[PDB]
């Protein structure tokens, strides 16, 4: 099972995304993660981290520990974080879920994330896997194309069983 060679084929060589990595649904934690500079674990994953927490009007207005698997297991099961998507101490925001998306005969749970000039999907398979992939507006890569890259590798995942 070492998973971080299949992610960086899949995700980082074919050039769409930036870094990307496999969570289980289950809880939301990273497994598996790959980079364009080959670091793709801190790309991916931070240990629980303080953050501020943010009122209506968009300063902060008190702190919370986060934890990221928590944030990514809300974002692809309830389509809502309540304190912010965090993937390797970013912040994203849930900006379009989608249940059931028709995909090359199967069906995924998509929820697209974004940042300043980037973004992360987030694509569970019917096996319980969260495809997490990364994309940078500033290295070229842009969310449509970042998306069909993501689709590509849930599908493999899907096809292998996962």
């Amino acid at each position: 099972s070492d998973w971080d060679p299949v992610v960086k084929e899949w995700l980082v060589d074919t050039g769409y995304c930036c870094a990307g990595g496999i969570a289980n649904a289950e809880d939301g934690v990273v497994f598996a993660a790959a980079a364009d500079d080959d670091d793709g674990w801190s790309k991916l994953y931070k240990d629980d981290h303080e953050e501020d927490t943010i009122g209506e009007d968009g300063n902060a207005c008190g702190k919370v520990s986060i934890n990221e698997a928590s944030t990514i297991k809300a974002a692809v099961d309830d389509g809502s974080a309540p304190n912010g998507v965090w993937i390797g101490g970013q912040k994203y925001k849930v900006v379009r879920p989608e249940k059931g998306f028709e995909y090359n005969d199967c069906t995924f749970d998509i929820t697209m994330c974004a940042r300043s000039k980037g973004g992360a999907h987030l694509i569970k398979t019917p096996n319980g896997s969260i495809v997490i992939a990364l994309y940078d507006e500033e290295k070229e890569q842009d969310k449509g194309n970042s998306r069909t890259s993501a689709l590509a590798f849930a599908e493999y995942l899907h096809q292998s069983g996962y």
